[PDB]
């Protein structure tokens, strides 16, 4: 597991038991957005649901949202996504398989939106943290999407009352 923003957020892999997961929480993790698809968790955990009831048995509380090996999240998925980062900033733990291209995709993201940093910059960034973060051109044509987007992204996040 590493830091990409010391206790706000972070990224790792699929943790293969629960002992890592306790060692999330001694970490300082506290809420855990799952980016595997239901196959991928089932690999060590058996059974989706199970994984996520493990997770909230330890104090974490866990989203879902399930993004195809070298892919990306759909515009809806990514508005569910950043609502949830957003909603809490400490202890955010962000997991794939092995923490790398999903993971590091949403990572990125994230610092575009929140500190506005240009493409480029995110993911240099979560690469000094995490080598080979954001592995596919889908990703990378994301982000830069995700900067040009910027704006509207923020307005339609915090749409409220």
């Amino acid at each position: 597991m590493y830091w990409v923003r010391r206790k706000t957020i972070g990224g790792s892999g699929l943790p293969y038991t629960e002992n890592e997961i306790l060692e999330w929480r001694k970490e300082g993790v506290k809420r855990v957005l799952v980016l595997p698809e239901d196959w991928e968790i089932e690999e060590s955990w058996g059974d989706k649901d199970y994984y996520l009831s493990i997770l909230k048995k330890n104090g974490l509380q866990p989203l879902h949202i399930p993004i195809p090996d070298g892919g990306v999240p759909s515009d809806s998925q990514f508005l569910t996504i950043m609502k949830w980062l957003l909603s809490e900033k400490e202890g955010n733990l962000v997991h794939c398989v092995g923490g790398i291209g999903r993971t590091g995709t949403i990572l990125a993201s994230y610092l575009i939106l929140t500190e506005g940093l240009e493409v480029e910059s995110a993911i240099d960034e979560v690469r000094l943290v995490r080598p080979g973060a954001v592995q596919t051109y889908e990703q990378e044509m994301f982000l830069l999407r995700v900067e040009g987007m910027r704006k509207s992204w923020l307005k339609n996040i915090y749409s409220n009352s």
